[PDB]
């Protein structure tokens, strides 16, 4: 029940961007979900700061919150979008949309 | 509200690292907290993805969980650490251990 990448499909519609993107209608971008918690998984790749917080969290659970598992990495998607002159235009690597990699941060 | 830098100082003795941290025995680590929601502040560098969660999110809040406030950028402190010489040693820059900035992802 660890720090891992799952399916998510997002509709542009859904979220209010169907007004600027034309295409494609939906699409993956995953999400990262689990928890950071010991003990840890091989790849959750956790930096010292979310280790020490995730054993401050343990000793002071009102206080402070846990790591947290978030992207480490993302992909880009192309989308078909509308030009300021009103035409469909083509952005071939619309970067930082799609999960590529999940940790602990 | 938003995401940003607060004070966390952490005791290496709470966090069961005494046992190898001789010195110090206390040190500044910071925490970011706070919330990813709209409308965002002018400096949490929010990744489109943690944009496009938190959209799926409102439309969604059983199913999909918002976007997390998380260190991006992480500082080294000097640690003076037991070898296995059983001799102190300094570590000069002990990577990832303080907050240097937060943002949503
Ligand atoms: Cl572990
Ligand atoms: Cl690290
Ligand atoms: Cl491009
Ligand atoms: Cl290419
Ligand atoms: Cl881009
Ligand atoms: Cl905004
Ligand atoms: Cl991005
Ligand atoms: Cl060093
Ligand atoms: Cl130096
Ligand atoms: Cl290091
Ligand atoms: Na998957
Ligand atoms: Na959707
Ligand atoms: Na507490
Ligand atoms: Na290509
Ligand atoms: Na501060
Ligand atoms: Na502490
Ligand atoms: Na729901
Ligand atoms: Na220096």
């Amino acid at each position: 029940s660890h720090c891992q990448k799952t399916s998510l499909r997002v509709n542009f519609e859904d979220i209010g961007w169907d007004s600027w993107i034309i295409a494609p209608k939906e699409y993956e971008a995953y999400e990262c979900r689990g928890g950071c918690f010991f003990p840890l998984a091989d790849d959750v790749t956790p930096t010292k700061h979310a280790i020490v917080q995730t054993l401050v969290h343990l000793k002071f659970p009102t206080k402070v919150s846990k790591a947290c598992c978030v992207p480490t990495k993302l992909s880009p998607i192309s989308v078909l979008y509308k030009d300021d002159m009103g035409v469909p235009t083509l952005k071939y690597h619309y970067e930082g949309m799609s999960v590529a990699e999940c940790g602990c941060r």
